[PDB]
């Protein structure tokens, strides 16, 4: 089969020919229908040799949808042809977190060497993929696979981050979204669907501000040194109830701390190595909690799919072939994909 | 009347003779029965002139209990002689936070010049004190005033910090308490009363570790460079579900980040200027939230009093006269009060 | 001043001429700008002499908005001319429930003889009204008073009922609204604003089903014997996550029990004397909780006003003069007010 | 192997000799170390033929602990010899409820024919038992199996019921426990461990009131017509924040409605056919919610085990052999087991 793999440290990913896998006991083979590109793939490929621990080669793609092609021995609850999304942050299935479906917060996965597809195990950017267990498949019914693939991370991750503090986001609340890319453009729409928060979007790029308004942001303002004052003008001095920072640069985290309300929240979702919130007296308002959330839970993925099926999420995508996978990664690096890049195999 | 006041920047507080106040409309005059000393009073008195904004003179004491002495015009929900605790973090009473009793998170108090007794308004370290409004009094019935005074901050503040994340602290959870002083020795007991968390106490001083065990800590660990490893030995690699840091020095916050569990919590309650948690990827576990809480809510103070009335809080105190107030502050500075210092007027 | 009063048991309310009140200490005099009619006023007026305990005469109107006309002695936080909504379910202000703003669940109000305006104290269906305390006023700014008056009960009560179980109403959930009248037509819109629930409305009247669709219901079902099966056809066998019954007749409660999901909720909001849910094994699904909520909380009223100010609530009203008040009650009895009746004084 | 089975409608269960099962793919074979008797087994055996749908014969025992004896093909995460408790209310594993571990509220189990061990599938009252999937085993380490077996239902069910409303049970709250038997005596201890609620126990039997005080109830009062007034004397007119009714007779539900506080809770846990709370205006306080909870969740079972391992649960048991199983059921029917009956193979 054709796949896109990271094969050597510091190089671009390459299109390869590797064996179509066969599912072992408990596993499911999917024919992949769509595979999302995530900025996290750039972080992974930019790691120096000393830091990179995901193994080479690595089939990329941790945003996967497909149809069930073959059932491994003992697998029940799915039939051949069923359309499914892949739950990404595989856990042990047995710990207290995993028992609640919160496999993103599994305490045993690292020690057991359990890694996500595309991030240590073979990913979705290939004609076929293996999923370890039936509990890591969620049915999508007739959802368009191209718009469905991003739900698995671009949807799930902001959904989880918002869910952690949803009770704060009542009528009269304000939620700031920093970074209107793959994650952020979905984050805006989640906020509109599951809360009555006023949504203020922030981006460096005026076209992304336009995207923010297109997907339902109440206001969209330019990132950088003037953003905190501009946000405060809109919120009137109380500041923002919650800030969801999908950039996570020191500058955006600083903006977040300068606008967050008393008893509010900052969710540092975007990854920029070394950047951090400074949570201390006189550096942040009283009661304003800060967290770096990770991916999301099993039940959250089902809820994201339910939002998509109800017409609440307009996922902006651009489609690529497998052969164009490396080109698509170049596009993502330069910031020229308006929403999510999605590879559609054959 | 006799009072203890901060009267000049950089000097020790002094015993003064000032007029006994009379309550205006809506106000209540209390005969003070006990006034707690808090380490925050040291922070206040150590502020340079440029930072200090609480006015001079200032009658100290933001931990107050008393009996109703005189009712201001229109006050009817209390009778003369009623034993009451003073709710400290006065708010506007009208905003969304205040409507929920969360006057600690009032968004209008600063603009309206509303300050706590002992922290901008006249405090409890005096024979009598004024309370602005009936809603800032909570009945204590026949509770011993000496042990009751600390409930208003040494109890309330840890109670609020714990309450923010109480759902995390189920059976099998671990809570670390750093600093077994006024607040910390009460924090341990709150954890034991309202949760099934295993409690690990951390202090520099062996006698404070003894105090921790006396009030129900399951284990005691010496603070400093070995603490993180010692805590991990006790928690077995998962780390601590929650860390309540009543010291808030950079070293204790660092210990907290090194032991907190995935999807756990660090509550930075202690104040050490400049110190902060560094909340960013690779510097803290996924999902581990961090906050600097402030004081507590009206209903929380009622709950703290209910714990005390049910025999769940053994408050360790040493009693001082008003004349000994300055000496008691020297004792607190040197770390020689085993629990809470409490002034009992005349 | 002109007012509408219930003056004798079993008779229609009458237009009267009574003295314009003067505010005592702590009280506020409002010039009333709008006064809502509620079906609860019909229940009150239909009580026989033996049951009726609200006093005669009674100025009706427990849905009140106005402008501050006079401040009683000692009142702060409002100026003459301020536009305000009246928080209805007055409590003692001091108990644990009231400290959280939950004066609807005050444990002391009955013993202290604290009754709501229009329901034991003089109501809003008059040129002027007294409010007991500043904490019972919520600013509305420039909101149209006619559409604002219903927020105080037609908005607040469904808002509270929904808020009790909001975490259940995630994407993929279904909420049934039974009774598309004053409360129900607002309930539908609240559900759409604060949740991603699919909303199914139920009414006896096809024109009310049309109203339900106009205000955002996803589906509309005729009430009566076929309703339960019709709702199950829409929900596909799982049943409805929550049922908000604004009728509360035995037949509607029975429908609710027959459609509610496992681990779901029935909120019996409508009042029909003698009607009750039967909560026992084999009579209701496992985990499906049932409650009769009452009115709402202070912070909830603020949230309702915030929804209105954000354009999320289209309140359907018909306006009446004070002289037409009795006629408007006849209209409400016959079911001919499409939404909420609102009296606008002079 | 020896087992205790319900074999004909209306008869007492019998001790039988049946084949030791072998685990299929994904399944685990346990050597049973303890099997709890539950009053629900009496309800099941008292069903007439028309209502009984669990199949005959049925190996009883839905409270099971054991050691892993054999792993079925493909099973990982457990080794032979591991001490485990059996999670009872098996669900589909895939629906929204099951994804949260809330298999007790699974919406698909009935349609898929998934039934609990001892309640449609073969139970724990036997030398060996099959468990369908690894996710239905919870490690217990060195916990005494006799005291551990009741954790799976006598512990789990009250734990779930309490957990549904735990945020209500702050300092100053009162929780009433009606029925100090298998479930109720554990419910009291759960309340003491995870809340600061004052606990008032209610029972018909003075010896059970003594049990309640022994396991930490703050007061223990006689059930019946005077109970509501006696409870109100203790709570001072506000009533009880929550009432956990482990009897569920109409009389106890009525007591519950007569004492519950405004914005409180009644959890109808005990099963008495036809009995129900009457939740309507003028019949219950404003805001007092009522529910019939069912069993508990996967993560709750882990939490119950954690309470037991921390020494927070003193489970009162009486031990029986397999041969004594039928005799033990007679004891349970007459109300003469002080706590939980447990069969040890
Ligand atoms: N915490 C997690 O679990 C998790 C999961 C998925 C992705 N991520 C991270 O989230 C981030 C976003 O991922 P993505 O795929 O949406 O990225 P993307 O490349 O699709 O989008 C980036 C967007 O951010 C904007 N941007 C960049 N710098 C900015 C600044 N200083 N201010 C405002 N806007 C700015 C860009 O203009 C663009 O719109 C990445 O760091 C990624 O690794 C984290
Ligand atoms: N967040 C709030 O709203 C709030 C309210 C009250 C107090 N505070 C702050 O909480 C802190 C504690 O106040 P207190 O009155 O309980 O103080 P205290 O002087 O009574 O107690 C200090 C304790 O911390 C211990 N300690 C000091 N350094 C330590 C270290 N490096 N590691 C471990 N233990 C250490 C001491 O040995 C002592 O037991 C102060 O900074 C105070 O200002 C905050
Ligand atoms: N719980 C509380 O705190 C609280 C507060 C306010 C009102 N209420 C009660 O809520 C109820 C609704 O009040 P309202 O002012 O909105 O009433 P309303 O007269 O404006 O509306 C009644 C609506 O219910 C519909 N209806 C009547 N019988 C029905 C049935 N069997 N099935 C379906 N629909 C039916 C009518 O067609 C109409 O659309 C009343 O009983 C009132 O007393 C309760
Ligand atoms: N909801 C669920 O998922 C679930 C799970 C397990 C058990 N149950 C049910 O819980 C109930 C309790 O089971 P158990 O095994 O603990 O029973 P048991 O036979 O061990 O205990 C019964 C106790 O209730 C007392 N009692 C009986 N009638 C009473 C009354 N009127 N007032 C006060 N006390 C009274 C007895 O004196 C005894 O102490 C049963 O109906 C059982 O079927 C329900
Ligand atoms: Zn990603
Ligand atoms: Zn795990
Ligand atoms: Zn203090
Ligand atoms: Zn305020
Ligand atoms: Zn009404
Ligand atoms: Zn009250
Ligand atoms: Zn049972
Ligand atoms: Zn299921």
């Amino acid at each position: 089969m054709k796949a896109v793999q990271y094969t050597e440290i510091g190089s671009e990913p390459v299109v390869v020919d590797i064996p179509t896998p066969t599912p072992g006991p408990g596993e499911i083979l999917l024919k992949v229908t769509a595979a999302g590109l995530c900025h996290s793939d750039i972080h992974v490929m930019d790691m120096p040799a000393a830091q990179y621990a995901l193994g080479l080669p690595l089939t990329l793609g941790h945003e996967g949808v497909g149809t069930v092609a073959e059932l491994g021995e003992g697998v029940t609850g799915f039939g051949v042809g069923d359309a499914v999304a892949v739950y990404g942050p595989w856990g042990c299935g047995a710990c207290h977190a995993c028992a609640r479906g919160r496999e993103n917060y599994c305490t045993r996965a690292a020690d057991l060497g359990i890694t996500p597809p595309g991030l240590g195990s073979p990913g979705s950017m290939a004609e076929y993929m293996i999923v370890d267990s039936a509990r890591h498949l969620v049915p999508i019914g007739d959802l368009d696979p191209v718009a469905a693939a991003p739900l698995t991370d671009a949807g799930l991750t902001p959904y989880h981050a918002i869910s952690r503090v949803l009770p704060l986001l009542g009528p009269g609340s304000t939620a700031v979204v920093i970074g209107v890319g793959g994650l952020g453009h979905v984050g805006i729409q989640i906020l509109r669907a599951v809360s009555a928060a006023r949504v203020i979007a922030v981006d460096l790029d005026d076209d992304r501000l336009a995207l923010a308004r297109e997907v339902g942001a109440d206001a969209a303002v330019k990132s950088g040194a003037g953003a905190a004052d501009a946000i405060r003008e809109l919120t009137g001095g109380q500041g923002a109830t919650a800030v969801f920072d999908f950039v996570g640069a020191q500058s955006t985290i600083d903006t977040a701390q300068q606008v967050v309300a008393v008893d509010g929240h900052i969710s540092v979702v975007g990854i920029h190595a070394g950047a951090h919130a400074k949570v201390g007296f006189f550096m942040i308002p009283f009661g304003a909690s800060v967290v770096t959330p990770y991916w999301g839970t099993r039940s959250e993925l089902m809820e994201v799919v339910a939002l998509a099926r109800a017409g609440r999420l307009d996922i902006h995508t651009e489609t690529f072939t497998l052969d164009e996978g490396p080109a698509a990664y170049r596009r993502l690096r330069e910031g020229s994909i308006r929403g999510r890049g999605v590879v559609v195999p054959t």
